[PDB]
């Protein structure tokens, strides 16, 4: 169960990690529509 | 221990069902802004 606890602790920041890359990337992509929908 | 493995698998469930919605998103905004910019 220590053996499960590590890696599942590991992917678990792997996921955080991700999530955040994605909420950046969906800052940037809303941004930019923001800026095209002007005209 | 268990509550543990527990409560970081709903976080991590979570964490895949958050990552789906946003890449879906990023997906669609993704095409609709290719096709505005296509005019």
């Amino acid at each position: 169960i220590e053996s499960d606890l590590e890696r599942a602790e590991e992917r678990a920041e792997l996921s955080e990690g991700k999530c955040a890359e994605l909420e950046e990337e969906l800052k940037t992509v809303t941004n930019n529509l923001k800026s095209l929908e002007a005209q």
